[PDB]
């Protein structure tokens, strides 16, 4: 009987944190902490009881919605689609600081620390109180590997296993884990729980689904099943280095492991804003053998791993793949089993295989369609399928219920932007040929293509060339606009402020302007030929 | 020329006018008048007696025939305006379909390429000296877009007094190389490739991956100092064996002694009751009885096998497109590898093909929350989505648009368009609209290849709001089901009942009919 409550929307990030509460992931921890378990969590890694919890797990709430919020009330915690995954007795609500909170749990302040970007846009409250379940999140991908503490540990026991160890990776795992994995195995004595993070990692890492692609397919094929088990866990890693580790352990023991793998910088997102590494190499292992005992989970420590091609093994350093993922290509044998390369090629593709939008703007009768037209044709010769989003096009299919006002104009834009967007998500090759006078629509276009796939094109002419270039009467107007052809007068034209490229249509044909597009799209690769 | 009247000519004319320009299809210099056309029809002969056994006539939309002032100049534009020659009115003059359709190609089916475009020409022939202003420039591989002079030319520098042509519309693969190097050797002889970059049959091999097939393999392949390639403009007719003594007539024209015929030479396949259009070596026996008269020496071939147990191509002594749009990979006795890999490229494992899940249905339904879960399904599969639902259709698309017929029609038209754009890509789509009417949702499967449009029904009564509902529309209240009727389905490929199904359980049977047809190899 929700219907009556006050309901927010969590972050993507508590609703994560939620579901490891409710599964049992967090075991002491039930709820959301409070202010004393929280202060003391943040100083000294301990609850107040002085149970070891290196992580803060909080609640934030915007000051709005916190002024209004009553001791005892119960509210609903809705994701952000709004679907209601519990309810939430308001027993506490408490100032925290940012900078301390960073400081003592990061080592840092730094925003160029992952989290402490995210901090910054958290609500200034923290909120706690009994939890009641209405349902955990729903997932369509891999449900069968999203497994409880509580499946996990059945699954331990099916298999007649006693030690188990677990792998943390937030990463590919290529040739080097796989070996790392196995050795953990042999020195334990036991099985092997590969406990990879779905949730949320660091930004910018490898997409979770092709993430998720890799796990499986060198699960099935790669390990022991009687020996192995898969899991996907929907943590929000913090990038917190040792804290985390820590963290990490303890979730795991939750999940029935009896061993914990900690390598080299494990869970942490790097250098600084100085340049200087947010945790040194080994830290971690350091900080997880001090309390192993404490916790009840033993780790099994591994220094930095190295291929020697003499051996043709991976061996201890005591005795990167930045040319291949760009528009680079498949990595071998020896790095990484087939089947993950094949699923890093199909999401890293290229970049001769690359979409991208070639996006044509000037005056009227600048040349555009012209332009266009050829390089189109230029491009199929080298056999890419290309959408041609000219004036007709665009007209026909796209334009019809638009007026003429600027707004009617920028949405326009805008509406063939998405369209142009859609087809290089998918690699495809798309040519837009729009006088788009706006420079701000443009640069909207821009923004919604991934970096580098939005090609430019200023198509430059002269003020009213039209006649000149033999286009007069009706097909002057019809170039022009309503505007310009009934008033005389339009919006000026808004050049691209630094194109990809710029053709002066006075000194070049048509078929040399479309030449120059090409030694461009060459040179950046888009092209091998 | 800006006196004269202009006129729009089609794909078709703008390649016989071409051909005709470059002396292709001498002596011919100009569209076909009344008397010539009469007896090309009848007896495959122009009024004087030459022999020209196929029609090269110029349509007219009857509107526009009846302007026409006869004697007067106009000017004759491609499909872009650009303008190509002027042409002087000295006939105009109705055709007969039926007339021209049984005598020229021996059927009167719509199954026949030609008879079926045919039904598009104006009504009207024109006819008169032309006077060329340019020929239609290209763009793609202009160093093998030769003109008779140049092929003739080139023969010269060569050095070769015997060249034996070869006619194709499709990709070559080893059987064809093997049937021009053995051609070439019986002759004893050069070899021109002249392969049809004009226009051909629908569903053919694109222009463009034929055209890098063609190039590679005479790159790769072939003698340079006996071998030549040329395209071809020609618009073909797919008229079997007056196509093959027309082709004779062209390549003599281009230089050629002797012309390559082998089976089923220039047909378009079956009729409607699934009979050959043609006997599979009529053409050889028409051509024959006409050679000395053309003055090109047909060299036929009997059909070539492939005997594996030889691993060579026999005129048996003593199809494959069907897994072109299944990416199946073709075998190195068969294909060479830069053809395969050519062809790989365009057509993709079917795996890896583009498709559109359109979900239709009444609103609340469920299409929004069924279309989403699908995504996802697909997303973990490692097929990247472009979803079209509701929001998203509205924030980009259907702005400015509003709730009549029309402008609901124009929005399923028009999401329509751009899902076919993905799938041209081999995107997935998943589109989820209400779109009611059933004409429109016909038209949005015909923008797409056959077996890529997936119309599934979310079948749920028109009630089911009351239960579902949230934004407010069906108490307030164009409504569809309400005010409006819905037009379900008549033969969707996938049928969910949501009254029974749970979301989750209609996305996972669409996503068992994607791996049915193979669409998902999971
Ligand atoms: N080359 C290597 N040598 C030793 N240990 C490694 C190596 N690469 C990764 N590891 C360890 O394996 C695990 C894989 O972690 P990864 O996904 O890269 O990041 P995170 O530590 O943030 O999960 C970590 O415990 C890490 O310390
Ligand atoms: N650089 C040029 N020099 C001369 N004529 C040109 C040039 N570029 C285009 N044209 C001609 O001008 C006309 C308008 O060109 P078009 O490509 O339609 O321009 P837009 O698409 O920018 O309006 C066409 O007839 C074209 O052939
Ligand atoms: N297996 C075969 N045996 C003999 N001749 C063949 C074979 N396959 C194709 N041909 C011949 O090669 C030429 C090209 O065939 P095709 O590409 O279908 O073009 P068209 O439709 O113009 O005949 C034609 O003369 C055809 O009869
Ligand atoms: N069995 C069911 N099938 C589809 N939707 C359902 C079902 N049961 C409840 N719903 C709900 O109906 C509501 C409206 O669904 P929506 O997907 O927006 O419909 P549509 O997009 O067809 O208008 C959603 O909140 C959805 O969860």
């Amino acid at each position: 009987k929700i219907k009556y409550l006050k309901s927010i929307q969590i972050s993507q990030r508590s609703v994560l944190d939620l579901e490891l509460l409710a599964v049992g992931a967090f075991t002491p921890l039930d709820r959301f902490m409070g202010e004393e378990d929280y202060r003391n969590v943040v100083e000294s890694m301990r609850l107040k009881s002085g149970t070891l919890f290196p992580i803060p797990i909080t609640l934030p709430m915007e000051k709005e919605i916190a002024k209004d919020l009553k001791e005892g009330e119960w509210i609903v915690l809705r994701d952000p689609k709004n679907v209601p995954l519990a309810i939430m007795r308001v027993e506490e609500v408490y100032k925290w600081n940012l900078e301390y909170e960073a400081k003592n749990v990061l080592g840092t302040t730094d925003p160029r620390h992952p989290l402490v970007a995210e901090m910054h846009t958290w609500g200034e409250y923290y909120i706690s109180g009994e939890l009641k379940v209405i349902q955990l999140p729903k997932y369509y991908d891999f449900p069968e590997y999203r497994k409880t503490p509580k499946q996990v540990r059945e699954e331990i026991k099916s298999l007649g296993l006693d030690k188990i160890v677990a792998f943390q990776t937030r990463n590919p795992m290529h040739r080097v884990h796989e070996e790392l994995t196995k050795r953990a195995m042999e020195k334990v004595g036991g099985g092997l729980l590969l406990h990879p993070v779905v949730g949320l990692t660091k930004p910018g890492d490898v997409d979770v689904y092709t993430r998720m692609r890799i796990y499986k397919v060198l699960y099935e094929k790669y390990y022991d099943k009687k020996k192995t088990i898969l899991a996907f866990l929907p943590l929000a890693m913090r990038m917190a280095g040792p804290r985390e580790a820590l963290w990490h352990g303890i979730i795991r023991r939750n999940y029935g492991a009896t061993h914990f793998i900690v390598g080299r910088d494990h869970a942490s997102p790097g250098k600084d804003s100085k340049g200087k590494p947010f945790y040194d190499p080994y830290e971690a292992q350091e900080l997880f053998k001090k309390y192993e005992d404490e916790i009840g989970i033993k780790m099994v420590p591994f220094e930095e791993l190295v291929y020697v091609p003499e051996l043709d093994q991976y061996v201890e350093i005591n005795e990167i793949r930045e040319n291949f993922l760009k528009q680079g290509r498949k990595l071998p044998e020896w790095f990484t089993r087939p089947e993950v390369a094949e699923i890093l090629a199909e999401t890293y593709v290229p970049k001769h295989k690359q979409g991208f939008c070639v996006w044509l703007t000037g005056l009227p009768c600048a040349g555009k369609s012209t332009i266009a037209e050829i390089l189109a044709t230029m491009l199929q010769a080298r056999g890419r399928k290309v959408t041609l989003l000219d004036g007709d096009v665009v007209r026909t299919h796209l334009s019809r219920g638009l007026g003429f006002s600027k707004e009617d104009r920028i949405t326009n834009i805008l509406r063939v932007g998405f369209v142009a967007s859609e087809i290089v998500k998918h690699n495809g090759v798309v040519i837009c040929a729009l006088v788009s006078p706006y420079r701000s629509a443009r640069n909207q276009v821009r923004n919604m293509m991934e970096e580098g796939k939005f090609i430019e094109v200023f198509v430059d002419a002269p003020v009213e060339v039209c006649e000149e270039r033999d286009v007069k009467g009706l097909y002057k107007k019809a170039k022009e606009g309503l505007i310009k052809g009934f008033t005389g007068v339009d919006d000026p034209y808004e050049p691209p402020v630094a194109p990809e490229v710029r053709v002066d249509t006075t000194k070049l044909t048509p078929e040399e302007s479309a030449l120059k597009i090409l030694e461009f799209l060459k040179k950046e690769g888009f092209i091998k030929d």
